[PDB]
C-alpha cells in the first residue's frame, strides 16, 4: 500500500491548515489538478491570523474553501492524483525516463 503510488494522507484530527515556505525537495509532487484559489488572500489571511492573540479569529472563506478542497482531494483520489507528468503533460522526450 505504501509502494504503489503516493498514499494520500488523510489527517486523523480536525482538518486545520498551515502555510509553510517549502523547498522543491520537500514537495513530493506537482498535481495536475487546477484549483483556482487566490494565494494572495490566503497569505493576507494566514499571516494576519498567526498573531498569537488573533489565532482564534473566524476562518476566511477562501482559506476554509482551500482546506476543504485539499481534504476532499485527499479523499477524492483512490491512490493519488496524477502529477504533471514530465512526458505526458509537460511534453518532454528523454527515452531513459520512459523506460
Amino acid at each position: 500500500d505504501d509502494l504503489v503510488g503516493f498514499k494520500l494522507f488523510l489527517p486523523e484530527g480536525p482538518c486545520d491548515h498551515t502555510v509553510v515556505k517549502l523547498q522543491p525537495g520537500d514537495m513530493a509532487a506537482i498535481t495536475t489538478k487546477v484549483l483556482r484559489v487566490n494565494g494572495e488572500k490566503i497569505l493576507e489571511d494566514f499571516s494576519k491570523r498567526q498573531q498569537p492573540k488573533f489565532k482564534k479569529d473566524p476562518p476566511l472563506a477562501a482559506v476554509t474553501t482551500a482546506v476543504q478542497e485539499l481534504l476532499r482531494l485527499a479523499q477524492a483520489h483512490p491512490a493519488g492524483p496524477p502529477t504533471l507528468d514530465p512526458v505526458n503533460d509537460l511534453q518532454l522526450k528523454d527515452m531513459s525516463v520512459v523506460e
